[PDB]
């Protein structure tokens, strides 16, 4: 049934409804499948589905639920362009204290629309949200400044922090766990659990903390420098959450500001990171977007973007979030994905349709990590345009032939080398760990370097 | 660099891994990305970054970790499989009750795996829990039974509950909403709030949940029977979730074990769920599952199916959970889903790829939804072949052009003929509610009955 | 929960799965932590169940953390020897609710993967059912070990 009279408007403009500070908007690529409805059809079935009305009419419809219905304001068939304008009085605000919650905009912008029998694929781009919903979201309340600080940098432009992943991703028990965690720290800033360390029967949570703990005050003691971690707390259940959070910083105790909190936030859910957000608001909340690929992936035609996932932590409240290596790592990514990262640390920034005021919203970390090493640094930044990030290398600290902490070292040598601007192969005569580094990886050293090994 | 040697070892039979009891497999369709590595070196890296390893080798690993790496026991390029092999040491346990966690499986298991370079796509389509590992989930605590006793119904074999959604979605104010539930109670039994329909501005919750806890007493003392209704509770926050929750159980009072909880549990995560599994274990837990056709449409490759989302929902601790029209209503579905109702309710199945033993553990109930009426229900039946359960038809009850009672009759009549195995059209001569229903939706009564107006009216 | 969830533990088919050999530890009162943990490995050597006896908990010369934590270290051990595995059900009786949550939420993270091994038993007569409610309800996959002790005043035949 042709519902296109009530769920599309085409002659609304979006300046106006910008202007107007009353709507969310989403950009979708959308197909209609074959045999039913042609692309304004598809497209007003697609806004009921996503707002106030389902595939056929029903008599309990009054004209108020009308006023507040979804609409299609512009189409594009050629580029299977479709964007829809939400009523924000559509999304559900929390009874306790009046705030927004994001698993309401994902279940009506991309939730029910993604089953929908006569749509082949439907994908949203990227989404506007106005003043009057944006500043109902809690937005992060700890940043890389608070990192910055307790590393003793400045806390404008603090530079660049050399990070790991402990590698192997699960097996080693709590002291191997933790001597790998103290030769890095000799000669780098931060390490984050790989995205599935916890609680293992073979690693016990307590026994890993409490080791990590130890390491960490020896490796201060030695190097006369701070040293940072990022625990996973993640888990199913609100309450274990808690319990690991709150043993973390019990355990670590003076150090205790030096503790990040990991959220595996695409499996485990908004519900978790929220948990984390705001259980500890003091302490750098580090989204980890294991899974986001099944939908993120160009390759995939449905769910959301990179870009999307990206903004939406910033909302929820993520003090930092991967974004990917941007191409130049192991994973899917572009070098056009450098967009996201101005999108969640700028106070107002363009997306790939919408541009964003965040009206004072703290920023979001961009955190680089994926088959990154000190040799594909420099190209890298080059792409970005800074260093005022974070980045860990797992297999690129872990797997340099003189050790962890040397691998550190070339990290941090590496990130010089961009910030002087210097030749990376003229760079390494004076910087063994970074030279090492082409040892240690020689066919990225052969790709990146025609004839690094003559000179 | 190839790892092969280490994370392939094809001599292993899955009998062994099965009888073994110490190891979760996983059964997944990859296709490796062009310019790389052929298959088994580009599965060897899926299970590297799927367990223990990387992109490259580490000086940091020792013999115990090799001992609980993953394992690809089992590929066919031919046909794109590959099955992987998980030792359970390697995934998360609370803390607090040492039990397990849906999250740490999905970590590991369908995780970073999803955005490797090197592989063009890959999806789960199955996969088995061992007794260890499986008696360590929650498990559904309320189910269709307890829903049956407060019907008057056998608790075993209850029969079919006919349910619908409030529509519209959206727009109706608390009065307004409360009267569409009342229509509907006359005729029907079960209710559920539409996903998105909790606190909005223009329908306060706490002012809803009164009116209708107030439409629910007018329905029961108006009929005699008993009327159930199924809340959303859905939210970011685990203390609002349990704010509403806790409300509307002291506002039902003496009703509050008519009173079934949703959690949209895709979109707001496994978190989510648990939070309202653990807080209200006594209440029926109403699985929503919108925005799970992002990864499990066949038009997807990546991800997981449906068949998988629904056997999780069941470890989880879902009452029931939405499993599709199965193409009778108007989301993506085939007739084949019969086979996830069945992984969920009973306590053996095979799925495409692993026979599963759940131990006594409770059933999900399936939930059928989507663009459903009185006149595709007898086709659905068919193709399952029983009518335990719960359906909700929204459209189909609410668009009847009689009103939503009359739709409520509808569904209950159009049940009622296919368990009699009567004729539809024959069956319509007998009674209006269900015989109406072909005027409300006459493009799909032409289809499915060619010449019912020559045999009706 | 029930003897299914109990059987399920120790791989016996969840229906009739059969006789669960079981023990007290004896003596009632006297045992310190360390003794009463060899007796429990000494019988899960041959046996699959321990309760304590109904007014174990924690007496001042058996402290009920250094106990909880001694039987945890046999039943591993015990389950490592025999290959099989082992039920232990704790006594959480108590007049205050707080102090109920506090044993109970101690055992399980100290037994750990072990957790659903792990009865709660509760002198439900004389503690009243306001202590059972509060295991029940706090704890629904525990099993509930309802302990009668007292019963007997009223219950007996020879009282009408
Ligand atoms: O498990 C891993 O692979 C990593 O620890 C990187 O390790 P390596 O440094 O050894 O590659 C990260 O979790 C991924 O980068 C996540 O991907 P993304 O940031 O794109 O979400
Ligand atoms: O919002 C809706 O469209 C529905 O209320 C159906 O309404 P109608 O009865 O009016 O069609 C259900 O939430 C969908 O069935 C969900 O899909 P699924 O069950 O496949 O997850
Ligand atoms: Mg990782
Ligand atoms: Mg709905
Ligand atoms: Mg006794």
């Amino acid at each position: 049934m042709d519902q296109s009279n009530r769920y599309a408007n085409l002659n609304l403009k979006e300046s106006e409804l910008i202007a107007g500070g009353r709507h969310v908007l989403c950009a979708y690529i959308m197909k209609p499948k074959a045999g039913f409805g042609n692309f304004i059809q598809t497209a007003a079935h697609f806004v009921a589905e996503s707002s106030t009305g389902t595939n056929v009419e029903v008599s309990t419809t009054d004209d108020f639920t009308r006023g507040v219905d979804a609409l299609v304001y512009e189409v594009d068939e050629a580029n299977s362009l479709m964007k829809i304008a939400y009523p924000i009085e559509l999304f559900d605000r929390n009874v306790i204290d009046g705030r927004a919650m994001i698993a309401s905009f994902l279940t009506l912008t991309i939730g029910n629309n993604q089953g929908m029998g006569d749509v082949e694929y439907a994908k949203m781009y990227d989404f506007y949200v106005p003043p009057a919903y944006l500043k109902l979201f809690d937005g992060p309340s700890t940043t890389i400044k608070d990192l910055w600080r307790v590393l003793g940098r400045p806390v404008i432009n603090g530079g660049f922090i050399v990070g790991t992943i402990i590698k192997p991703k699960l097996g080693l028990r709590p002291q191997p766990f933790a001597n790998a965690c103290y030769d890095f720290w000799l000669g780098g800033d931060f390490i984050k659990n790989d995205e599935p360390q916890g609680n293992q029967v073979f690693a016990p949570f307590k026994d890993t903390v409490r080791a990590v703990a130890d390491a960490m005050r020896r490796a201060q003691d030695k190097t006369g420098e701070a040293k940072l971690f990022s625990f996973n707390i993640t888990a199913d259940d609100h309450y274990e959450m808690l319990a690991r959070g709150e043993f973390i910083l019990e355990t670590f105790a003076d150090n205790a500001d030096h503790i990040a909190f990991l959220v595996d936030g695409y499996v485990a859910g908004p519900a978790a990171v929220t948990t984390a957000r705001r259980a500890f608001p003091k302490q750098y909340l580090h989204y980890h977007r294991a899974g986001h690929g099944a939908v993120t992936s160009p390759q995939s035609k449905r769910g959301y973007t990179a870009f999307v996932l990206s903004k939406m932590a910033r909302l929820q409240g993520a003090s930092g979030i991967h974004t990917g290596t941007m191409g130049f790592g192991k994973a899917e990514g572009e070098a056009a994905d450098r967009a996201i990262a101005y999108m969640i640390t700028e106070d107002a920034a363009d997306g790939p349709y919408f541009h964003q005021e965040w009206l004072g919203m703290n920023p979001t970390t961009p955190i680089i990590s994926g088959g990154m090493n000190a040799l594909r640094m420099p190209g890298f930044f080059d792409n970005l345009g800074h260093s005022n990030l974070i980045m860990t290398a797992g297999g690129g600290a872990f797997g340099h032939v003189d050790g962890g902490a040397a691998g550190a070292k070339s990290l941090r040598q590496a990130e010089q080398c961009w910030k002087q601007g210097a030749d990376p192969v003229e760079f390494a005569k004076d910087h063994r760990e970074f030279a090492r580094a082409f040892e240690s990886f020689p066919q990225d050293a052969d790709k990146l370097y025609p004839n690094w090994r003559a000179k």
